[PDB]
C-alpha cells in the first residue's frame, strides 16, 4: 500500500520551443497524490539545472491553473528566490526540491489551505523559484509561509525574499523575511 500526501498534485512542465504554441509549450505531465508517485515522477523526470533557459516547472494543487489569473492566485501572490549563475551549482536543484518537499509534505501547517503552488524559471540571466498563495491580504499566513520557507532553505541572514502581490507583478515587496 502507498503512502498518502494530504492534497492531490499537479506537475506542470513549460517547454521553451520557438516553432511552438505556448498551449503546446505547456504541459500537465501527471497528477499525484502519493509519496510514492512523487517519487517516481521527480526521479525520472529531467533536473532543473538541465533545463534550458525559458523552461519552468509549477507543482500546484489540482484545479489550481500555475497562471495568476486562476481563481485560487488573482488575489495571491508569491515569495520570491533568485538565484544567479553561481548558485545554479549548489543551490537550484536542492532549492526546488525542498520546495516540492514543503508543499506535499504540508509544512505550513495551519496556513497550508492559503498554499496554491510553486514554480521555478529557468532563466538565461538567473533562475526562480517561488511560492504562491492565494490571498496577498492575509499577512498571518503569507509571512508564516515566508518564514518557515526561509528557515527551510538555509538561506543565511544576510539574504532577505520578498513577496510580491500578483497584481503588482522593479515590482514592489508587500512582505521581506
Amino acid at each position: 500500500i502507498k503512502h498518502p500526501l494530504q492534497n492531490r498534485w499537479a506537475l506542470w512542465f513549460f517547454k521553451n520551443d520557438k516553432s511552438k504554441t505556448w498551449q503546446a509549450n505547456l504541459r500537465l505531465i501527471s497528477k499525484f497524490d502519493t509519496v510514492e508517485d512523487f517519487w517516481a515522477l521527480y526521479n525520472h523526470i529531467q533536473l532543473s539545472s538541465n533545463l534550458m533557459p525559458g523552461c519552468d516547472y509549477s507543482l500546484f494543487k489540482d484545479g489550481i491553473e500555475p497562471m495568476w489569473e486562476d481563481e485560487k492566485n488573482k488575489r495571491g501572490g508569491r515569495w520570491l528566490i533568485t538565484l544567479n549563475k553561481q548558485q545554479r551549482r549548489s543551490d537550484l536543484d536542492r532549492f526546488w526540491l525542498e520546495t516540492l518537499l514543503c508543499l506535499i509534505g504540508e509544512s505550513f501547517d495551519d496556513y497550508s489551505d492559503d498554499v496554491c503552488g510553486a514554480v521555478v524559471n529557468v532563466r538565461a540571466k538567473g533562475d526562480k523559484i517561488a511560492i504562491w498563495t492565494t490571498e496577498c491580504e492575509n499577512r498571518e499566513a503569507v509571512t508564516h509561509i515566508g518564514r518557515v520557507y526561509k528557515e527551510r532553505l538555509g538561506l543565511p541572514p544576510k539574504i532577505v525574499i520578498g513577496y510580491q502581490s500578483h497584481a503588482d507583478t522593479t515590482t514592489k515587496n508587500r512582505f521581506v523575511v
